[PDB]
Order: C-alpha cells, then sequence, then structure tokens
RNA sequence: GGUGCUGUUUACCAGGUCAGGUCCGAAAGGAAGCAGCCAAGGCAGUGCC
C-alpha cells in the first residue's frame, strides 16, 4: 500500500494536487519525503508544508491501519 | 575529447512545455509553476574525426 493507492481513494481535489506534485519514487517509498522535498511538493501544488504533512499523516494512518490486518 | 547511435541513470538547486493545484484581478484576463513529458547532464558500449 503506497501513495498511488491512497490516491485511488469536496477538498479531496486539494489532496490529489499534493500527491500530483510528487515524483514516482516519492509515491512509492513515501519515507524518502523529508524537508526539501515537502518544500518542493507544497509549492508545486500551491499548498504549504503543513498541508503536505497533514496529507502525509492521513496516508500514514491509512497505512498503519492496513499494516494491521 | 568531438560527433552519431544504442542501453542506463537524474526530486528542487535560474532549459522548454506545463495536466493537476496555487497566486493576482469584479471581470476581461494576467503571473509563477510541481509531477509528467521533451530536452539536457551523469555512467557505459559501438562507429566516425
Amino acid at each position: 500500500f503506497d501513495l498511488n493507492d491512497f490516491l485511488e481513494q469536496k477538498v479531496l481535489v486539494r489532496m490529489e494536487a499534493i500527491i500530483n506534485s510528487m515524483t514516482m519514487k516519492e509515491r512509492a517509498k513515501p519515507e524518502i519525503i523529508k524537508g526539501s522535498r515537502k518544500r518542493r511538493i507544497a509549492a508545486g501544488s500551491g499548498m504549504q508544508v503543513q498541508d503536505v504533512n497533514r496529507l502525509l499523516k492521513q496516508f500514514d494512518d491509512m497505512q498503519r491501519m492496513m499494516k494491521k490486518m
């Protein structure tokens, strides 16, 4: 389960945008996403790092939740 | 080294374009621009100078 999947799944249009500013690798191995990349993604989707982090957090709980079944 | 081809590789760090999203504007319209793509570079092999 990676960001590509999470993507499959109102303000949902603003979350797509964020995932849409990522590279393939970032979508596949989300953990590589640190400061500099967030900086790039957020600006690339007219967002803000806090937005990105939120999205990354939602994906995380979605992962952990399935990483327990 | 140059040049051509092929394989491979490259988040942002003043290439082009720019889906999506963002910004400015009452609007008409403007602006920047991620991913992608193209290009370009890196690592090699082959041909030619």
